[PDB]
């Protein structure tokens, strides 16, 4: 199947946001980015994607299409405003077993704070 996300300059959490923000997949899955508003795009974090996984970044303004493998949580982020909390959780199969490792992970407060509440 497939989820359809939505890149905006504002929606529900904010400025600069993921919709949805929280994508539950299972191996097999693509999951599209579309950047309803211009200077968006979904790059994969460094030690945030599971071990195996294939690192990814699109470019700016276009649809992107991921081919979700490996079982685990991703943690993606617009490239530009990551700093602003522009993130999303793509959690793949069940009990994702890298989730506390990412949700421990440095990163920016207001990301830091965005995670919390997807997880919630
Ligand atoms: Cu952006």
């Amino acid at each position: 199947e497939n989820i359809e996300v939505h890149m905006l300059n504002k929606g529900a959490e904010g400025a600069m946001v993921f919709e949805p923000a929280y994508i539950k997949a299972n191996p097999g899955d693509t999951v599209t980015f579309i950047p309803v508003d211009k200077g968006h795009n979904v790059e994969s974090i460094k030690d945030m994607i599971p071990e195996g996984a294939e690192k990814f970044k699109s470019k700016i303004n276009e649809n992107y299409v991921l081919t979700v493998t490996q079982p685990g949580a991703y943690l993606v982020k617009c490239t530009p405003h990551y700093a602003m909390g522009m993130i999303a959780l793509i959690a793949v199969g069940d009990s994702p077993a890298n989730l506390d490792q990412i949700v421990s992970a440095k990163k920016p407060k207001i990301v830091q704070e965005r995670l919390e509440k997807v997880i919630a």
